Formats: C-alpha cells, structure tokens, sequence
C-alpha cells in the first residue's frame, strides 16, 4: 500500500504545516501537524477542557463506531518549545492520504497548554520519529508509520515540503518526479528516538564551504533551523546590522537587508536554503527588525534541521530494519 497527502503552511511565514487525516467511522477529518521530532499522534477532542479549545476540529471518539477506550492508558507530552499536552487514549482507524491503519492509538487531549489552544490552525500532531519516544503508558504505542511500515510497498515516508506554498508527504514509495539530481542517504542514529544524522559541513552563501560535522536531527515539527553557536554567527556576520537579540530570543537583522543563502551537507551532496527561506519576517507588526530562519542550539542541547533546512529538499525517512535519511535538492 501507499499513501499521498497534501501538506499546508499554516500561515504566510510557513511557522508550520497541517496535513489531513481521517479519524474514526463515519471520517472524521482534523488537520494534524506531522512532527518528525515525536512519536504521539494526538489531538483536540471532545474530552479537551472547553476554555482549552478555540476554534479547533476535535475527535469525537462517541461518534465513531471503531473507536475503543484503550482503557488504563494515559499519555503527557512536553515538547523543546515548553508547550504540552496530556489525556487518555482510545484506538480507531486513521488514514493519511488514502492509507489506512486500524487499531492506531489516537491520544485524547484533556488538557493542552496555551500555545496550542492559541493555534486554531492545528488540530493536533501526528509523530514520526521512532515509537520508543511514545508517552503512553502503562503500555507504550506505536506511530503511525510503524503501524502501517509492514503494509507499505517500502518502508519509507517522504517529506516535501513547499516554501510559502503546499507540498507533500507520502508513505510507501519515492516519487522520482519530486526531486532533481540524486537523492543521497546518510546513516541515521535511533539512540534518543529521533532521525538523527551527521551533516558534513556547511557555507555561507558563496563562500567556502567548511567541512565539519554537525549531528542534529530532521524535525519536521520544527519551524527554524537550530545550529551550533559558531555556525550562526558565520551566517549572521554577512548580514549589515544583524545581532542576537536576548530580549527579543535569537538574531534579528535588518528588514532591509538582502539575506545569503546557507548550504549544508549530506555526505558529499549540497542542500542551499536560499536567503529568502530564512527571513521569518518582523519581529512584532510594524517593526523594521526581522526575525532571522537560522538561531543558535547552545541553550537547546541538540543542534535541529528544522523545516527551513528541509523544505529547501526532497527527504526521504527511510525506516527500514537499519534507518537512514536521504536528501535530494528539487
């Protein structure tokens, strides 16, 4: 089997990307935010604190007729960003772009932290990193990728993601249409749950490329690309004016400026972030300071190739018995 589903930026500086998914019998469809970064698929529902929800789809497990309490299992998630989520957990059937999986554990939220609740856009997340990050307990579960890895013509999903624009996940193949060149794959570490990989280096628009080793993980759940301190103040010294802001959160540079691009590496390949993908656009309305797309990881303890990293590529999760990433440019 496959599956092919549309993913959306849900505002105009692509902060993150919905994609459908079906829920329970007769469907009910929310837009899930899939996250590389975790491995809980949960959502808002008819059991979430009412001041908790504004404007939300949410599932309502009562009116579906293959939803079964999972009874005794709970679940409590923190993400990097400090937000959260918690409840119970119930399994249904759950379909990504025409792929089915029964019996997935679909959490519950009861209580969501105010950043979610100031989301309208986002449903509730879907994870895909590996499922030993799961926080259901007594009895942890599996993502849906895991679910559906042994129905899947291959056991791989893709991530192409669009700038200022949809793109696409699929499940089960790679579409050789999506891409340009080759895709090159690299050796991926499951050790803490994540897509984590070693990039070969970097270059800071056309300057020399610097080979070192940067470790870090592809989260899709991720807005912002998060690297090591030495290597942000590379980029961010090509840019007049720029500075790292501590009131405001991370570097800031002039609205007026032309940005460089930023190219990592993936083995002997090149992936380039042009200039305009790492312009996250005034700090609050108005201002003439602008956020900058790459920010330091020195206070996060993981260096994160988040989607301004990945959106500037084709990227291949591939999780067979010994995972690896691929990267191509498209």
């Amino acid at each position: 089997s496959t599956g092919s589903a549309t993913t959306t930026p849900i505002d105009s500086l692509d902060d993150a990307y919905i994609t459908p998914v079906q829920i329970g019998t007769p469907a009910q469809t929310l837009n899930l935010d899939f996250d590389t970064g975790s491995s809980d698929l949960w959502v808002f529902s008819s059991e979430t604190t009412a001041s908790e929800v504004d404007g939300q789809t949410i599932y309502t497990p009562s009116k579906s007729t293959t939803a079964k309490l999972l009874s005794g299992a709970t679940w409590s998630i923190s993400y990097g960003d400090g937000s959260s989520s918690s409840g119970d957990v119930y399994t249904d059937t759950v379909s990504v772009g025409g792929l089915t999986v029964t019996g997935q554990a679909v959490e519950s939220a009861k209580k969501v932290s105010s950043s979610f609740t100031e989301d309208s856009t986002i449903d509730g997340l879907l994870g895909l990193a590996f499922s030993t990050l799961n926080t259901v307990s007594p009895t942890q579960q599996k993502t849906f990728f895991d679910n559906a890895k042994a129905s899947l013509d291959s056991p791989v999903f893709t991530a192409d993601l669009g700038y200022h624009a949809p793109g696409t996940y699929n499940f089960g193949f790679i579409d050789t249409t999506a891409y340009t060149g080759s895709i090159t794959y690299t050796a991926v570490s499951t050790k803490q749950g994540f897509w984590e990989w070693t990039s070969t280096g970097y270059a800071v628009g056309s300057g020399t490329f610097k080979s070192t080793s940067i470790d870090g993980i592809a989260d899709t759940g991720t807005t912002l690309l998060y690297l090591p301190a030495t290597v942000v103040s590379a980029y961010w010294a090509q840019v007049s004016g720029a500075k790292s802001s501590s009131s405001v959160g991370g570097y800031v540079f002039p609205c007026s400026a032309t940005l460089p691009s930023f190219t990592f590496g993936v083995g002997s390949a090149r992936i380039v972030i042009p200039g305009d993908y790492i312009d996250f656009g005034p700090i609050s309305t108005g201002s003439s300071s602008c956020f900058g797309g790459i920010q330091s990881s020195a206070g996060i303890g993981i260096n994160i190739f988040g989607d301004v990293a990945l959106k500037a590529a084709f990227v291949v999760f591939n999780g067979a018995t010994t995972p690896t990433l691929g990267f191509a440019s498209k």
